[PDB]
């Protein structure tokens, strides 16, 4: 209510953010590409132009971190590494997730893993096919391919719940200080936990493009890990999600793709593109003043990268909103971009195929069941909450 851009910016609050993101993101990509919004105490980059620019800048923004993200994850934790750090976390999480590395796992681990999940809905059915399904297949495959195939999907689960919790425990007081300490005490523990577990894939952590008489130590590599364990493991089940989800709103494509599973790679970069999984949790941190447009952002203020609202940019894409398997090729921004690019993306795209492949063979003709409605939520992180289905 009232009696103007910034008279609207100054009323938006996060639970419309959470609620109703897309007239919010179209009307920033048409006003205000990169908009402080006051609610958020945060700069919002909305447009596909400014995304790209401010993710692939190494010069003038660093990866973004915040005190919750300290204190969840530790210091040096590669979402906000630059520089040498940078390279040599990189350099000691990426081998395992190189296609030449993980391809002998698609068949040996990922697809049994998929068919004894779909051999246990199979037995309901019918199904919510997030916790049911994607979920146990992207928990179970993450955990393997980073080499934590020896600890159970309950014990990930309960490390990922833990780790997320202390990153949404937020509250503070005037000083800056946490009001509520004890919202932190399951990441601590998490994080004992995985130090107990890897303390006696791994041996290239240590290793690789390290010389052979100094080699990494567990403390250099634990917040990265828990960036993984955060932020990788249930992702290629979202990815699953969105694509489904997105199908079922073009009968017509989802019935080709049951039919020809050839399709599949396309309907997955197009559900990415279509509902963004990370849509707007990327951020970077300016390292000195920047202005563009109207937007002066300032050393230290958080700048979230919508790569969500840049995959829905009208300015790159004809009709986004609308989920199409036949769409004019054009990469998307779901994994982000220059030297932060998901170390995940080339994986995570495999897991999704195989999960999609073994359910559509099994259940061509799955549909969503309609006596459920799919609840869809959240702006940093977007998607259905759950997906309640039907075949013959
Ligand atoms: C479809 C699934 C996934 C999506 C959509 C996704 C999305 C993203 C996004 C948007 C970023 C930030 C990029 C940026 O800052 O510009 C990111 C970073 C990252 N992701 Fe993923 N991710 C997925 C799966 C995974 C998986 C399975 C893993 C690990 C096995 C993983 C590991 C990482 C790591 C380590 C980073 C940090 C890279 C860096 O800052 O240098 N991700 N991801």
């Amino acid at each position: 209510k009232h009696t103007d851009t910034q008279e609207w910016l100054a009323t938006v609050t996060v639970e419309q953010l959470e609620n109703d993101p897309y007239p919010i993101f179209e009307r920033l990509r048409r006003e205000a590409p990169v908009a402080w919004i006051p609610a958020a105490h945060a700069w919002v980059a909305s447009t596909w132009e400014a995304c790209r620019t401010i993710a692939d800048d190494a010069t003038n923004f660093r990866g973004g971190t915040s005190p919750m993200h300290e204190r969840v994850l530790g210091t040096d934790h590669i979402l906000g590494a630059e520089g040498e750090t940078h390279q040599d976390l990189r350099a000691a999480v990426d081998p395992p997730l190189k296609p030449r590395a993980f391809r002998p796992l698609l068949e040996e681990q990922v697809r049994p893993t998929v068919r004894r999940y779909l051999e246990a809905i199979r037995g309901q059915g019918k199904a919510e096919l997030m916790a049911d399904y994607f979920e146990p297949i992207s928990v179970r495959c993450v955990g393997d391919v980073i080499g934590l195939t020896d600890v159970d999907s309950d014990t990930l689960r309960r490390w990922f719940h833990a780790l997320a919790r202390g990153i949404a425990n937020t509250a503070m007081d005037a000083e800056g200080r946490f009001t509520n300490p004890g919202g932190f005490a399951p990441a601590d523990e998490a994080g004992a936990e995985i130090r107990e577990v890897l303390e006696p894939a791994l041996s290239h952590y240590l290793h690789h493009g390290r010389p052979h008489g100094d080699p990494r130590t567990l403390e250099q590599l634990l917040p990265s890990l828990k960036v993984i364990i955060l932020g990788g493991l249930q992702e290629p089940g979202h990815q699953c999600a969105a694509t489904f989800l997105g199908l079922t709103t073009r009968p017509e494509q989802l019935k080709r793709v049951t039919e020809d599973a050839t399709l599949l790679p396309r309907a997955l970069t197009e559900g990415l593109r279509w509902m963004s999984p990370v849509f707007s949790a990327s951020s970077r941190l300016p390292l000195r003043e920047i202005t563009m447009g109207e937007a002066t952002m300032r050393p230290g203020q958080t700048v979230w990268l919508s790569y969500g609202s840049a995959n829905r940019d009208e300015a790159v894409f004809d009709r986004p909103d609308v989920f199409d398997l036949d769409r004019a090729t054009h990469p998307h921004l779901a994994f982000g971009t220059g030297r932060h690019l998901c170390s995940g993306s080339a994986y995570a795209p495999q897991v999704a195929r195989i999960a999609l492949e073994e359910l559509f063979t099994a259940f061509p003709s799955i549909r969503l069941d309609p006596a459920h409605e799919v609840p869809v939520w959240g702006w940093l992180f977007r998607g259905p909450q759950r997906l309640d289905v039907l075949w013959d």
